[PDB]
């Protein structure tokens, strides 16, 4: 008894001195509009910080965080992964932005585009 | 040789089971719109944490970390405060959410409206 496993890649660059996200599947497509979960599993994303700022994920921030979509957010000590578990069968759809520290200063970085994450029914 | 101390308090209740995020001032007054830093200061945030499901400060998020307009960042042991600090001459406008933990969940909450701080040049 399973689910699916995703996998997208977190690829961050500086752009005029301010981080930019590129979101890429595991050969390298960029990611194009919502994430589909049709059943309980999990979506690794997994760090690729090209910024020289030193960042670490330490979460996955988001607005409706009692909505049932994603039941949990679980991150790697090192800071490099992420993984989100929807642990049963709650339908809908929520949005989510990347937190992430770094070692330039002590204020966080959050992703600017929310994520989308759609549970059909 | 010195500077401004401002205190908002967040106002966090549970609205039809998510968090609605309400601004005061010293005075008790919901606020909305710019903060304004017009001299390396600080602005202190305090949590009035209505909801039931423990919320506490893990930080401030930002889209564009190193723009130069909030410096530095403070939290209190208990995540019951923040602070923005502004220790330079930099001029310009920054936005941030508040970053939130909860102990209902292992998901981060984010206050939905970002506040804007404008530094006149
Ligand atoms: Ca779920
Ligand atoms: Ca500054
Ligand atoms: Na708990």
């Amino acid at each position: 008894p399973q689910g699916l496993a995703q996998f997208i890649k977190v690829n961050v660059t500086l752009e005029n001195g301010e981080p930019v996200f590129i979101y890429t599947d595991a050969n390298g497509q960029v990611c194009q509009g919502a994430i589909t979960v049709t059943q309980a599993g999990t979506i690794t994303y997994l760090l690729n910080d090209q910024t020289l700022k030193g960042l670490k994920f330490v979460g996955v921030g988001f607005v409706t965080p009692f909505d049932g979509i994603i039941d949990a957010v679980t991150i790697s000590s090192d800071g490099m992964l992420v993984q989100l578990v929807d642990l049963d069968k709650t339908p809908g759809t929520t949005k989510f932005q990347f937190v992430l520290s770094n070692t330039a200063n002590t204020l966080l970085v959050l992703s600017p585009d929310p994520q989308i994450i759609n549970r059909p029914q």
